[PDB]
């Protein structure tokens, strides 16, 4: 191919090229982005980051390569599914984006682990079903028997993730030398696991101790003196970026929150058909979605952020806001 200015093909270059001038911001629009890109948001933005990062050059990564990588994973995502798609990769990979140029965490990370944590961060969700595991694990699938119903669907991201570098010109990691592949392998396996909700728990206990023993440069920066530490810091980043919908300006969190609500309720049909107990949050006749955004925000984001501000403080003072905000909107809603 020939390759389009902004990596995909669009009627509407400069309103793209407008919204794409918030690349290394919170306050991106991605679904603007969607709208402007023909609906190839992933693509677009994630050949934007390597770009903005001087990524290809930096790994001898042949443009047509990755663009036919990025239309590949992009289209293993489920168009049908109304969360779990594309959208919110790219949405997941943008932040990831911001969440590492985070001043606090200037210069601590390698090439090779901010390559990892864009690519954890594109694939983590990829071939999703629209279901959960319990689902996957009830039905008895070929998927929950592979992986032992041990975070299944995240088991399925990398296999699926990693498989697509094998289709026609797809290895955007054919230049990497062995030691940087097999590295660059277990740091994104690391990081998507990191995003099975039930690892939450451990996490955040582990960010959590890690704040309360950080050793910190004259400057602010903070010091990961090594590897270990950092891909504790990686993993969090990459589940905060996978939370961090209610950190966002109310107008995007709320079109978030219908589309997980769609996909929530679609699950607790099918599990309705089938006579299944249904999931927490997918009972469409007693589910408050404003009731469940703020137990959600109280139990898990809120906890999950404030240790992440704590961290890299006080550069996410204003998500951190943001997200009380969008915290007593939702409580003042019901
Ligand atoms: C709007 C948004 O951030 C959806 C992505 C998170 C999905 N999600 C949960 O995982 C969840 C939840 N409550 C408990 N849990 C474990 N809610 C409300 C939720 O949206
Ligand atoms: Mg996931
Ligand atoms: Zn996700």
């Amino acid at each position: 191919m020939n390759i389009p200015r902004f990596g995909v093909k669009t009627d509407q270059e400069e309103l793209l090229a407008q919204e794409l001038e918030n690349l290394n911001k919170w306050g991106l629009n991605i679904f603007c982005v969607s709208d402007y890109a023909g609906g190839r948001s992933l693509t677009c933005i994630m050949y934007m980051i390597f770009q903005e990062r001087d990524l290809l050059k930096k790994f001898r990564i042949p443009v047509d390569t990755m663009v036919t990588y990025m239309l590949t994973l992009e289209d293993h995502y489920h168009a049908d599914v109304a969360y779990h798609n594309s959208l919110h990769a790219a949405d997941v990979l943008q932040s990831t984006h911001v969440l590492l140029a985070t001043p606090a965490l200037d210069a601590v990370f390698t090439d090779l682990e901010i390559l990892a944590a864009l690519f954890a961060a594109a694939i983590h969700d990829v071939d999703h079903p629209g279901v959960s595991n319990q689902f996957l694990i009830n039905t008895n699938s070929e998927l929950a028997l592979m992986y032992n119903d041990e975070s299944v669907l995240e088991n399925h991201h990398l296999a699926v993730g990693f498989k697509l570098l094998q289709e026609d010109n797809c290895d955007i990691f054919q230049n990497l030398s062995k030691r940087q592949r097999q590295s660059l392998r277990k740091m994104v396996i690391d990081m998507v696991l990191a995003t099975d909700m039930s690892k939450h728990m451990t996490l955040l206990a582990d960010l959590k101790t890690m704040v309360e023993t950080k050793k910190v440069t004259s400057s602010g920066v903070l010091l990961l003196d090594n590897y270990s530490d950092r891909i504790q810091v990686l993993r969090n980043m990459v589940h905060c970026a996978d939370l961090s919908n209610p950190t966002k300006p109310l107008e995007l969190y709320r079109q978030w929150t219908d589309r997980i609500m769609a996909e929530f309720f679609q699950q607790g049909d099918r599990e309705r058909e089938r006579g299944m107990e249904i999931s927490p949050m997918c009972d469409k006749h007693t589910a408050s979605v404003e009731k469940s955004q703020v137990g959600f925000i109280d139990y898990i984001v809120h906890p999950l952020w404030e240790t992440w501000a704590d961290l890299v403080h006080p550069d996410a003072q204003e998500i951190l806001d943001t997200l009380e905000d969008n915290r007593d909107w939702y409580y003042s809603a019901i």
